[PDB]
């Protein structure tokens, strides 16, 4: 193929491309990468992208051991590393700690602050007078403060902006040299190294710390494995919450009438939460899985080894699956949307996702009359990340 991959569509309006690969005969398609020219395949449509990621023999895990195809122009780990971590903690029977580290006794616990915070935040600009930042006075410390205190512990506000940039340099298609990008990946390790044990001993009930204190067969986790988990968290949490809140506040801004019956009806607010999570475009580039074996989907034939990936933005906006998709439509009753993935990887902070993700939109909604402060095509975009950011969002009551 000459396609090459991604699409570099690094604001919320979708390459175009995407239609047509769905809207072509077959259901799987090859392209390119442009970072590697690794030979890839391309998922677009839902009923097709079901199927794929609900079978196991397409593996994560096989996605990244070495000499795998890649999107990536630098594979997402420290070098010398193994960089599977969640297969690690999984692997070590942590599943259970991560339940509870993660799952609804961890929002149950966490509720209460976020939305208090979100309140706060909000609260602070409603008392300012003219225009402030939403991206640099909510969404930064309001993500910041879901990582440092769920998942991370306490970290200084230098600690802080040094994984920011970590993750910012590193996870990126294009804008940096494949060198600094993998120096990110090294220098977050190594932080992580020196002081993820630290960490995991602060105060409070984050994450970090539940894992360094499970017990574990093979004996406790190590600095290393410890370390991994850290760099796994970062990636894994920091610029897809901003990155979504961010691209969650643009949405909302732009469909006043929807906020009006958000705030009338605050019952509606989990469905709006969902709908967000469909509408709002996160990633830049697709999930992926390798064939473990010769297998063949919806009658291609994929040779073991090869990559296939898949647009969850694509997916999303699928009109096969939903009606009107290009539409912000809060309670359409339409199936499950992939913000979070599908099947047995599916994110596993989605419900600390959807409580941040929830008290945002509800800070929004009591609070009518908040907007853009520039048009939509004036504000500026972050090029190159793998989580699409806006660099600001002026706003205003
Ligand atoms: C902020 C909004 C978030 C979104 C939209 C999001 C989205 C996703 C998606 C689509 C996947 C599936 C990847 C795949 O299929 O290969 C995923 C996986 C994952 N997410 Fe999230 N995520 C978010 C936040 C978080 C947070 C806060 C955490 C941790 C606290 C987290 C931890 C993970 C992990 C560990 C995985 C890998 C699971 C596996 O491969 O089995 N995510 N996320
Ligand atoms: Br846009
Ligand atoms: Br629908
Ligand atoms: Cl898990
Ligand atoms: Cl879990
Ligand atoms: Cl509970
Ligand atoms: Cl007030
Ligand atoms: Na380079």
């Amino acid at each position: 193929s000459t396609l090459t991959y991604p699409f570099h569509d690094w604001s919320q309006e979708l390459s175009p491309r995407y239609a047509q690969l769905r809207a072509s005969d077959a259901p799987v398609c090859p392209v390119v990468s442009e970072g590697t020219g690794d030979p890839l395949w391309l998922v677009t449509r839902y009923a097709t992208a079901v199927k794929l990621l609900e079978d196991s023999r397409f593996s994560s895990e096989a996605a990244q051991a070495s000499g795998a195809p890649r999107q990536e122009p630098v594979e997402l780990r420290a070098p010398g590393t193994r960089g599977d971590a969640i297969a690690m903690l999984r692997e070590a029977g942590l599943r259970s700690v991560l339940a509870d580290g993660l799952g609804p006794r961890a929002v149950r616990r966490h509720q209460g602050w976020i939305n208090d915070l979100a309140e706060t935040l909000m609260s602070e600009l409603a008392s300012r007078e003219g225009t402030f930042d939403l991206a640099a006075d909510f969404v930064e410390p309001l993500s910041s403060a879901l990582v440092s205190r769920t998942l991370l512990g306490e970290l200084s506000a230098d600690e802080r902006d040094l994984l920011a940039h970590c993750a910012d340099t590193g996870l990126r298609f294009c804008g940096v040299t494949h060198e600094e990008q993998v120096h990110a990946f090294t220098q977050m390790h190594e932080f992580f190294l020196e002081h993820a044990r630290r960490l995991a001993g602060t105060p409070g009930e984050h994450l970090l710390k539940l894992i360094a204190e499970a017990p574990v067969d093979q004996g406790p986790l190590s600095d290393e494995a410890l370390a991994e988990a850290g760099s796994l968290l970062v990636v894994a949490g920091f610029p897809t919450s901003s990155g979504f809140l961010c691209g969650a506040l643009l949405t909302l801004l732009r469909h006043p009438d929807a906020v009006q019956e958000l705030h009338a009806h605050p019952e509606r607010v989990p469905s709006a939460v969902e709908e967000l999570l469909r509408y709002t475009p996160l990633s830049t580039g697709s999930v992926k899985r390798m064939a473990t074996e010769d297998l063949e989907i919806d009658g291609v034939r994929i040779k073991a080894g090869e990559v296939v990936m898949v647009s969850l933005e694509a997916v999303n906006h699928d009109p096969d699956a939903f009606e009107d998709p290009d539409v912000f439509r809060p309670g359409r009753e339409g199936p499950m949307h992939f913000g979070f993935g599908r099947g047995r990887h599916f994110c596993p902070g989605n419900r600390l996702a959807r409580c941040v993700i929830e008290a945002t939109v509800r800070a929004v909604a009591r609070r009518p009359g908040l907007r853009l402060a520039v048009a939509p095509e004036e504000i500026s975009w972050h090029e190159g990340l793998f989580f699409r950011r806006p660099r600001a969002i002026p706003a205003t009551w």
